[PDB]
């Protein structure tokens, strides 16, 4: 009886959050960039940062201003100080009394007014200024909650009778589902009431909170005179499951919404967010008398795309229906046959608009497995899509590829497998891939009816590979096109970008060819080969891409040595930039081959020296363009005795050096512990020489035990002046990089350090010296000296004297940090704590994320700006009582000494300075 | 119709905190003087305090107008079946504020 | 303003009311209500 | 058909209504074709 | 004790409902004419 009453009872849950807050300051900039960097690289916390860390757009807790009340992201160039505080931002007024805001530090450039607008004189001359002072009047908040939850114990349904030819016996099926729900009091900010079906809130829905007044904020509350506070009570859930299934061992029939389903590539690859709301059914037939070792499944699939959706829409009035069968006759040998077809209705036909095809019916077939010591995948297609309008004219498209390679489970091929070892290691002929391609030009997916996918996925990384991770486009082979100058307004000259990059249209040509991956293992040697050319479907030349290619190393004792030749001729355009440095389409010849040879004494240490030759288009090219990147099929060697592994990828960032300039903390990356400096790469191929001496602490047997450097020196061709075919190894790259973390006795020492001497601009570092020194300590508790004190430490110095063509500026940074905390300080339970924070910084400054994937970084800038962020921040404690306080100054000047900084032009920094009293408690 | 509480959640107990440092938690226990419940319909006197002075301005919202069918008979949210339905509420009152 | 006129012949609209006039907005002023009704499928789950 | 529980339903059905020419006024668009309707239902009854 | 508990306590009852329909027709005629009449006069159940 208890459990009963347990069943179906409420947990009362109240929550009360108490806490005083007072913040203020005149520019609103961002301190997180002051506190240590953890060993993940992460900011280390405290009481004023405003949060902010998004990984879709890339935001993180330096983006943003952390004082006030308000968030204010930071402002790149001078209207923020260079990415460090809050911009500038006057406002202008119109004729009509309109209003608009002006993102610069100069209103004059207000060079977007509106077609009819006009500014009015009404603020000083028609513009305001937003003034850049928050704050955050003292206050002690409570804040009261209360929720309800449920047992949990209702995670099961069993059906019921049903039927009207007859009546089911009932109770038959037991389904698990995922429903989460409870009561509530109040609603959440986020709350809107949709009243379109989308799912989504569409420009000012409803927001929740204003349609129920009393829910939530403080723009309404429902009170009493006495004191009560009422706040109306919501039933909140959610249901995870969509899908039912029905049936135990042959048959299992599943029903539900956005079903996903997988017939093969190329015709219902449907799942990642599947097509629409249906049944699907799965026969099992590995228990039949006769034929049942040979694991016989059928699959079927019905539905309607999208579900009901509004007309306009792809999935209006359209439905799907698809059959497959598969076996395994052989060890994993699955040979299987599949029917899919997609068509409108009457109603489909008529009122639905979009292009959806009239109907498309899709044959295939797919032999995937490995039976007798050799992995075989094939598969074809047949599209037979009707395309809508009257005539239609039905047009067909295949897709037929056959492969000898290893995929692995998620589907992509792994190609440094061999799948055939037709030997063992002292004489180990190895196939690693062997495949053919006849991709038809009009094969998309529409054709075969899937989601998304069937077409290059980089188009610059390796074209012909239509395997897309991020839309689940599994496809070994994609659908290539053919790339041209737009030139869509402007004539005689190519359409061009902001940037200068090229504007291009894209036409599908398909993909037909074949490609061979093979090495073979000799004994002290080892050699490997590829070949691979794809034309267009219709196999005209003039899309031809062939890259040819082959490796040998020899490897004994301690030594190796390695020679390597790769080609890539494309007839097909590329895109790609030429010896000037300017963007073009055209077809393309790289010739590159490279002898390093290693030696390995076993303590640790290594060298490497190195001579690597490109040759674009039959002249030197200092550098490759990439195009060598455009073949799936690279195949380079590594060095070490007993290491012939023949893996795809010309590893062009081998024993030599970075080309990075950008950093998360103020100095570049030697105060950052999640950033190794001595195993940064450029990954550009160049046409250079040089060695690399080293050494390595985690492996065992080293001079020291956690030591990283990497001393190296290199030479660069570079032509005679932009394009000449003359040239000579004139550019000089010296580089060198440290890494100590050692622990000396309670304290956690870490060393870092990086230095680079390059005469040239390789990949977008300018030509100049460029050093940096770290170092971060960090004390754990001592319990011998009173107060059981724990230290910290941070220091960190930055130099670059970049010689660009513009100019010849120094760009210095210097960054420390320290701090103390008492753990026992006079009353029981009783801490304290002090960490004063200091960023200096010359012609440097701050990125903020871009609002996609890339984050924010710290650069080198010519501004003749001097930026000098301080801080102190002192955190006590009682029992659980905790008393924060900071107080934190940004100086931008300039070389005169303006001081630029609280940009209202009075010669005063932006200040900053906040006090919280914290307390958590718990019912 | 009214639904009371047992009226044990009269104690809270602090959790650790601190940023440079972590306080050990559970330390002090305080009393709460929160009075909490769930009714069915509003009072005559409730209202939307829209500002935040915690009074009732000139025709702030009349809670009862701003949901129909709390209390009164200027509305009543019916049924032709005879129910009568009245939004729930959760009402609380926290006279501890030190 | 519109009505609907309830017949297979809408030259039988003997009621146009007292000023309303026919105006020539569909085929001759009679449109025709559509009489074909559409489901689309879908997988319905409702949850109380 | 019924599977354990899961209830597959389907129905197709004509209405034309000739005269004694055999015009086929059902459908009444009058393009001489009969009314027509169809049905498909699944159908699953669960208890918590 | 128990009783006391059960006297004023709620009972959960949570209920989902799920299921897939489509239905197309051009006159939307009805079907429960031709089904067979039971012996209380009540013409046979069907899905449509
Ligand atoms: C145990 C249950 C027994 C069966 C119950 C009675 C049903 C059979 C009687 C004939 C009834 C089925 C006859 C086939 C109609 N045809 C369909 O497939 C249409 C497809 O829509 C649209 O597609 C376009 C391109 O695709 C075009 O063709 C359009 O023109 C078409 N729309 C239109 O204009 C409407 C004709 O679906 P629908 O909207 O009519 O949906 C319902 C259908 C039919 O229902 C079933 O019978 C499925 C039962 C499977 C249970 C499998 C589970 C087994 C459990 C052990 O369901 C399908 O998907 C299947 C497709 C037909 C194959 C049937 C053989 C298993
Ligand atoms: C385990 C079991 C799982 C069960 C679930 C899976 C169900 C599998 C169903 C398999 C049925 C056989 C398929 C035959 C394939 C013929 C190959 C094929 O699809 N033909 C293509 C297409 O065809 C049109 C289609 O043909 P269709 O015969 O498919 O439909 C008839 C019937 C549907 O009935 C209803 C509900 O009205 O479905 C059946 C078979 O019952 C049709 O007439 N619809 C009129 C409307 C035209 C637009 C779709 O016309 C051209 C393009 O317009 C061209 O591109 C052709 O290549
Ligand atoms: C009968 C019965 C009963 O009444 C009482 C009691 O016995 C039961 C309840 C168990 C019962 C039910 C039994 C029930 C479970 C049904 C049996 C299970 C099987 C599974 C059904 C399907 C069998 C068909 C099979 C799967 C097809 C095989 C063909 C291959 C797919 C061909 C592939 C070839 C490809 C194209 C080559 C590659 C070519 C390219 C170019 C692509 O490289
Ligand atoms: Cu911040
Ligand atoms: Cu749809
Ligand atoms: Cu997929
Ligand atoms: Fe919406
Ligand atoms: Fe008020």
């Amino acid at each position: 009886r208890i459990a009963a009453l347990e069943r179906n009872a409420f947990s009362v849950k109240p929550s009360l959050t108490i806490g005083y807050s007072v913040s203020r300051t005149s520019r609103n900039f961002d301190v997180d960039r002051l506190f240590p960097l953890n060993a993940d690289g992460t900011v280390a916390n405290n009481a004023f940062t405003s949060g902010g860390i998004d990984t879709d757009t890339g935001a993180q807790r330096r983006d943003f201003g952390d004082f006030g009340n308000a968030s204010d992201p930071v402002v790149a160039g001078a209207a923020g100080l260079y990415g460090f505080a809050d911009g500038v931002s006057y406002t202008v007024y119109f004729t009509d009394g309109s209003t608009a805001t002006f993102d610069g530090l100069n209103p004059a450039d207000y060079k977007v007014p509106t077609g009819k607008v006009i500014d009015t004189t009404k603020g000083r001359n028609g513009f305001g200024f937003n003034n850049l002072a928050r704050y955050k009047e003292g206050s002690t908040d409570i804040g009261i909650s209360l929720g309800f939850d449920t047992s949990g114990q209702f995670s099961q349904v069993t059906s019921g009778t049903g039927g009207s030819l007859f009546s089911t016996a009932g109770r038959l099926q037991v389904n698990q589902i995922d429903l989460n729900f409870g009561l509530v009091t109040g609603l959440p900010s986020d709350a809107y009431v949709d009243t379109n079906g989308n799912g989504k809130k569409d420009d000012g829905e409803a927001t929740g909170r204003g349609t129920y007044l009393g829910s939530g904020g403080t723009a309404a509350i429902l009170r009493d005179p006495a004191g009560n506070v009422y706040r109306p009570v919501f039933f909140r859930f959610k249901n995870a499951t969509t899908q039912f299934s029905v049936g135990n061992n042959p048959v299992i029939v599943t029903l539900g919404q956005q079903q996903k389903f997988y017939f093969s590539d190329y015709v219902f690859d449907n799942n990642y967010d599947g097509r629409g709301d249906g049944f699907t059914v799965t026969v099992d037939g590995s228990n039949v008398p006769v034929i049942g070792a040979w694991k016989p499944q059928i699959k079927g699939v019905y539905g309607s795309r999208s579900g009901l959706d509004g007309t306009a829409e792809a999935g209006y009035g359209v439905y799907y229906r698809g059959v497959r069968a598969q076996i395994t006759p052989v060890g994993t040998l699955t040979a299987g046959i599949h029917y899919a077809q997609e068509g409108r209705d009457m109603f489909g036909a008529a009122q639905n608009t979009t292009s959806t095809p009239s109907d498309v019916t899709t044959y295939g077939a797919d032999l995937h497995g490995k039976a007798f010591g050799v992995e075989l995948h094939s598969e074809y297609a047949t599209s037979r899509v009707r395309p809508n309008t009257a005539n239609a004219a039905v047009q067909t498209s295949n897709a037929f590829y056959a492969r000898v390679a290893t995929r692995k489970d998620n589907l992509a091929f792994d190609l440094n497998t061999p799948a055939a070892k037709f030997g063992n290691d002292t004489f180990g002929v190895s196939l690693y891939d062997l495949n053919y391609r006849k991709i038809d030009a009009g094969y998309n997916n529409v054709a075969g009816i899937s989601e998304y996918g069937y077409g290059s996925y980089s188009r610059t990384s390796a074209q012909n590979i239509a395997y897309n991770p991020d839309t689940g486009v599994t496809a070994p082979f994609a659908n290539l096109d053919r790339q041209a100058y737009t030139d869509a307004n402007n004539d005689g000259t190519s359409d061009r970008n902001a940037d200068g990059t090229v504007v291009a249209t894209n036409t599908k040509i398909g993909q037909m060819g074949f490609g061979v991956k093979a090495a073979a293992n000799l004994g002290p040697v080892a050699i490997g080969g590829y070949y691979d050319t794809s034309t267009g479907a219709n196999g005209d030349n003039a899309n031809r891409m062939t890259e040819a290619g082959g490796s040998a190393k020899v490897a004994y004792s301690i030594f190796s040595l390695r020679g390597t030749y790769n080609t890539l001729d494309s007839n097909r355009p590329q895109i790609y930039r030429d010896a000037a440095g300017t963007q073009i389409i055209g077809d393309a010849k790289v010739r590159r081959y490279a002898v390093q040879a290693d030696v390995t004494p076993g303590l640790g240490l290594f060298v490497g020296a190195y001579y690597r030759d490109v040759n674009v288009n039959g002249v030197r090219s200092t550098t490759d363009r990439g195009l060598l990147g455009r073949g799936y099929l690279a195949s380079s060697f590594e060095p070490g005795v007993g290491n012939n592994a023949y893996r795809t990828g010309l590893r062009c960032a081998d024993n030599n050096f970075g080309t990075g300039t950008r950093d998360i903390d103020g100095v570049g990356g030697v105060l950052n512990p999640a950033v190794n400096l001595d195993q940064s790469r450029t990954a550009t191929c160049f046409t250079s020489y040089g060695v690399e001496a080293g050494h390595a602490g985690d492996n065992a047997n080293a001079l020291v035990k956690d030591l990283f450097f990497r001393v190296g020196y290199s030479r660069v061709y570079v032509p005679t002046t932009a394009t000449a075919t003359t040239g000579d190894f004139s550019g000089s790259v010296t580089y060198g990089d440290a890494r100590y973390d050692r622990k000396v006795g309670v304290a956690n020492v870490r060393l870092a350090g990086s230095f680079s001497t390059t005469n040239t601009q390789l990949d977008s570092r300018p030509a100049g010296t460029r050093g940096a020194v770290g170092l971060i300590v960090r004390t754990d508790p001592l319990e011998n000296v009173p107060f059981r004190p724990q230290f910290n430490g941070q220091v960190g110095y930055y130099t670059a004297d970049n010689r660009v063509a513009a100019g010849n500026y120094n760009a210095n940074a210097t960054k420390y940090g320290a701090g103390v905390v008492l753990n026992d300080f006079l009353l029981p339970q009783t801490k304290i704590g002090v960490r004063y924070d200091g960023y200096m910084a010359q012609n440097r400054q701050y990125t903020p994320f871009d609002g996609d994937g890339t984050q924010g970084y710290f650069s080198d800038a010519n501004n003749n700006r001097r930026t000098n962020l301080n801080g102190v921040y002192v955190e006590g404690a009682y029992q659980d009582l905790i008393f924060s306080y900071g107080t934190y100054t940004l100086s931008q000047k300039d070389l005169n000494g303006v001081e630029y900084g609280s940009g209202i032009n009075n010669g005063q920094p932006a200040r900053g300075q906040t006090f919280k009293i914290s307390y958590k408690v718990n019912f």
